[PDB]
């Protein structure tokens, strides 16, 4: 989201499946696309 210098996303928790469902929960381009975009990662940290 918004495009941030290295917004990062970094829990010590596993977060990765969690972004991947909530990208698909919000109709995001991933799973349909390789990878996880960072600025998806950066995404599901803004999103509250």
């Amino acid at each position: 989201m918004s495009g941030s210098g290295r917004g990062r996303g970094a829990i010590d928790r596993e977060q990765s499946a969690a972004i991947r469902e909530w990208a698909r929960r919000n109709g995001h381009n991933v799973s349909t696309r390789g990878r996880i975009p960072a600025d998806v990662i950066d995404a599901y940290h803004a999103a509250d």
